[PDB]
């Protein structure tokens, strides 16, 4: 209990805010509120504020339903960007029906439920340390985004140098300012693209941390007059974006990833965490990549994870063990991009190594062998697998597996399938201009 | 001990940085950061802070490797241009492996390794005072540099007169309330170069003041809507760029290179010094000039040393020794560029000069006769050679010297050569527009 209903009041008195965004998230993974005066803050901590409960389904809403919306008192959080006319403040809404029961459709509710699998089984917390990348891109005179970016930077490089502008340095900063943990944050090496790393906290305040860093890099932005992208393959020819989570398992003890008479310092239950996640990253790569342009991310080479193993000592595996030890021993997966949404992500996530626990399956022997150039066959010979290459084979896989649609539950499950069958016929059916500039003149 | 972790915490604490600089330079020169916030300065004086250790590989990087970023605090520096919102820090950092050893691959540490040769032979301190000089071009429209200049002056001409603008002043000014000891500037002889002395510090520190220079320099000029360029031939027909290097050498009575008793007011030591810089120019001409752009330069002419001779008396030579004696004896090398890595370059100079030493090698007879117009039978009369033309056969001599490569480590060498062959294979397979004017109509 962070924060009391007394508590909310005061800071609302103290502050003086006048505007209160109720924000919640979707399946699709987009930021949506409903927006209240100062005056209603004690009706919306009595959870009773009505709301369309068909928003969060998606465009795929048929049949409008009044539900819930209780908020979390832990989320209190006073935006600085509010000029002088009355401050504004956020909270985290969960999804409730009218009976008080939670909404099988929620998200978060999901990765609650998840959670509290996780410790009835008998874990204490499951961290999470996100790696997002994103974009910047010049608007245009009629504020629309261009195809050139900011500047032409390179990887670690000292490119947005000082003396105003700098947008990653003032998201940086109003982040601290807010009350996020920051550990470091650095140039990519595509130009203009960025990445800005966060602490390790737990799966809730991870997914809140990640939701509310794409509302504020996406507002700072705006403001001085540039576009925010988080689209994983903006152009071609150019490295895609990343959002790589650091993941660890606690207990009462304290680190369950760790130990020093195992090998390589991890404990049995961190290799049977290895043993889920490799036998299901076919299954919840759909979930993990749930964009089109997000499977173009996913080509063969040297930094993009296509295939299916798990190293510590050559990188650029699908799952990635960094060299730390001790209470920061975690396990690494790269192949999570900024279009995913975080809930379902770590849902799938979770119930999946949770599974590779509960059936103590072993882990494949770690590659350390540079495996971009082998032939086909020496990929086969190992247990080395690629994964889905397009979106329509990773719904397949996500239809054949059934821990998955546990882990995602089921109105979640059915809606995700729904809206991304519609997305893929969509892009089936569509001509583009690569099909003209390659035919239309040869035929 | 300049500082103390108390006194970098008291420094953060009174003048209220909220952002610092990790920065750090890579094989090819370019300056790199890893940016956090001043939550963050513990972690960072802890030396626990992880990086993608294949940056500093340069665009050659296969196998990702987490290294650390051990900070220097003698290089602890606020910038002022970081307006109310919080300050601005940099520490320039070592580049550590995972278990305690300094990177083979950092140029900072193996100019410490060849400093504590030098020292263990017998001598204290390798003072430098560089000579750099930069270009000013008019930005466009979308803050893109033109061909065009900012003022048509002259050498040391008072070309930017005052009045607000006069970048130069302006960059002079914000040095010395850095903190940089500058002796003077002045106009160089082509129009829009200027030239900004140092004073004579150790090598180490002159490699920190030139990377700050260089950052400085470029932040002033984008600021007043200019751009900087230290590339050292930027047109045709007009006069290169040069980062002569004024060296020296200390024992402990005092300056090695001074005495009274012998030839020129010279020591012995100095003497061998020129015989070792002498004998291995041509070994190291591609360290001191790593651009295709560099050798563009080097052409014969009265200004650009093209030719292996040292004098005192007509100057323009290779190797020229200042009038100034005692206390200021130096050596000046005037092959350097601005787009040299300075790390690189005093490796592999003091290298080859204490070779000179150890060896006890006689310099060749001094040469005063303006040598541009002698025959090129006289120029092969007395020991008078020309250093390489091109990148390529600059590569050729790298690879022949193995003294070079040992002043330069092992991995450096390797990622250095393999780096610059591809930059020389890109630049031979290009089709110019020369080409094309010049062919196109005739053939
Ligand atoms: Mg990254
Ligand atoms: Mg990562
Ligand atoms: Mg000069
Ligand atoms: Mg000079």
């Amino acid at each position: 209990a962070k924060y009391t209903k007394e508590d909310i009041f005061r800071f609302a008195d103290e502050q003086n805010v006048k505007f209160i965004r109720l924000q919640f998230t979707d399946i699709l993974g987009i930021i949506k509120n409903v927006e209240i005066p100062v005056s209603q803050l004690k009706k919306a901590l009595d959870n009773k504020i009505m709301f369309d409960g068909s928003s969060i389904e998606g465009f795929v809403r048929i049949e409008e339903s009044d539900m819930y919306l209780f908020p979390d008192l832990d989320t209190w959080v006073v935006f600085p960007w509010t000029a002088e006319k009355g401050k504004v403040a956020r909270m985290i809404c969960d999804i409730y029906n009218p009976d008080m029961t939670p909404f099988a459709g929620d998200p978060r509710a999901n990765l609650k439920r998840v959670l509290k699998e996780m410790e009835e089984l008998g874990f204490t917390e499951f961290n999470l340390g996100p790696e997002p990348e994103f974009f910047l891109f010049k608007l245009d005179e009629n504020r629309r985004p261009t195809l050139e970016l900011n500047d032409s930077g390179g990887y670690f490089d000292l490119a947005p140098t000082d003396l105003g502008e700098n947008c990653r340095r003032d998201i940086v900063l109003e982040l601290e300012e807010m009350g996020f943990e920051i550990e470091a944050s650095h140039h990519e090496v595509a130009p203009g693209q960025h990445e800005i790393d966060f602490k390790y906290e737990d799966a809730i305040t991870a997914c809140d941390s990640i939701q509310t860093f794409k509302l504020v890099v996406k507002t700072i932005a705006r403001k001085h007059g540039l576009h925010a992208t988080f689209m994983p393959k903006p152009l071609f020819g150019v490295n895609g974006s990343g959002m790589h989570f650091n993941m660890s398992l606690f207990n009462e003890k304290g680190n369950a990833f760790f130990d020093e008479s195992g090998e390589l310092e991890l404990s049995q239950t961190a290799y049977h965490f290895l043993a889920g996640m490799l036998k299901h990253a076919r299954g919840y790569t759909a979930v993990t990549n749930p964009t089109i342009n997000s499977f173009k991310r996913l080509v063969p080479g040297y930094e993009a994870p296509c295939y299916i193993a798990w190293s510590g000592k050559n990188r650029s595996p699908l799952v990635r063990v960094p060299s730390s030890r001790g209470l920061s021993t975690r396990l690494e997966l790269r192949s999570v991009d900024p279009s995913a949404n975080p809930y379902l992500a770590m849902a799938v996530l979770l119930k999946a190594g949770l599974s590779g626990i509960k059936d103590e399956l072993t882990p494949p022997a770690p590659v350390d062998r540079n495996i971009y150039g082998m032939n086909e066959e020496e990929r086969e010979a190992t247990g080395i697998y690629d994964l889905p290459e397009s979106l329509g084979h990773a719904l397949i896989e996500l239809e054949k597996n059934e821990i998955i649609k546990d882990g995602l539950g089921e109105h979640i499950f059915e809606h995700f399938i729904e809206a991304k069958t519609i997305e893929c016929d969509m892009f089936r059916t569509a001509v583009h201009p690569w099909e003209r500039e390659q035919y239309l003149e040869i035929y």
